[PDB]
């Protein structure tokens, strides 16, 4: 995250680590608790990644430090990627991982809402961007989980701002037109939460961007609303 602050434990508790085992272990990419045995997070994390025997789940961690060799994890069953998935700025950027193991809600680990198809219509005007990711393109995974409030950006002003790309309708942007912050490096697959009627809801997955928080760059997000349908064909499959 760029111009992002110091989150405090508890705050996002929807937001997980996705660690990669192999060769070593480290972060890989962000996600969201939506269900007690489901992470929605991007299918670029995947690229590469050949079996979900190599990936652990941490949930109820602010701190990267609180991951150790005996630090309780949960492994992953499946890994489900939207099938119209080519790469992140082509979108269908939406992944599924079943959990092996039920989560145990608490204060430190529950699940956030999905947008309701009604909400589609809705003006959110309190989002906000997490993630250990860099804090600018050279950098390194942050210890502390950041945050950053950004507003949403029209389509049509994003493809302004996209010229030779495809911006859909299935992708939704957030970024201030001076730039300063953002979600950079490492922060991929995790949530974009807008607050709304004092609940809060997965609007977007952080997908892609030209840079880190440069003017008239705004972030690239999958846009959740447009796959609710997708998620739970998935996760309420009969
Ligand atoms: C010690 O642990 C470690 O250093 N972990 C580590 C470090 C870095 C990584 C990463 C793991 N993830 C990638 C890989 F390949 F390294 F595993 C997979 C995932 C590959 C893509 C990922 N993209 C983002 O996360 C976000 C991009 C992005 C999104 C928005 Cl909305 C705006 C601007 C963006 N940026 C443009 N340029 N940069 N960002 C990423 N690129 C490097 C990483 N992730």
């Amino acid at each position: 995250i760029v111009g992002g602050t110091a989150s405090v434990r508890g705050e996002w508790p929807w937001q997980v680590t996705l660690h990669t085992t192999s060769p070593t272990q480290r972060h890989l990419c962000g996600g969201s608790i939506i269900g007690n045995q489901w992470i929605l997070t991007a299918a670029h994390c995947f690229y590469g990644v050949e079996s979900p025997k190599i990936l652990r789940v941490y949930s109820g961690i602010l701190n990267q430090s609180e991951i150790k060799e005996d630090t309780s994890f949960f492994g992953v069953q499946e890994i489900i990627i939207h099938d119209q998935y080519k790469m992140a700025e082509s979108g269908y950027d939406i992944a599924l991982l079943k959990l092996e193991t039920t989560v145990g809600y608490g204060d430190s680990q529950r699940p956030i809402c999905l947008p309701s198809k009604g909400d589609r219509n809705v003006i959110y005007t309190d989002c906000w961007v997490t993630g250990w990711g860099y804090r600018k393109l050279r950098d390194k995974i942050q210890n502390t989980l950041q945050k950053a409030k950004i507003p949403l950006v029209t389509n049509e002003e994003c493809q302004k701002r996209y010229r030779g790309h495809k911006i859909t309708h299935k992708m939704i942007c957030a970024g201030y037109r001076e730039g300063g912050k953002d979600a950079c490096k490492g922060d991929s697959g995790g949530p974009l939460s807008c607050k709304h009627n004092e609940v809060w809801h997965l609007v977007g997955i952080t997908s892609w961007g030209e840079g880190c928080a440069q003017r008239e760059r705004p972030g690239v997000y999958t846009n959740v609303v447009e796959y609710v349908d997708w998620i739970l064909e998935k996760t309420q499959a009969v």
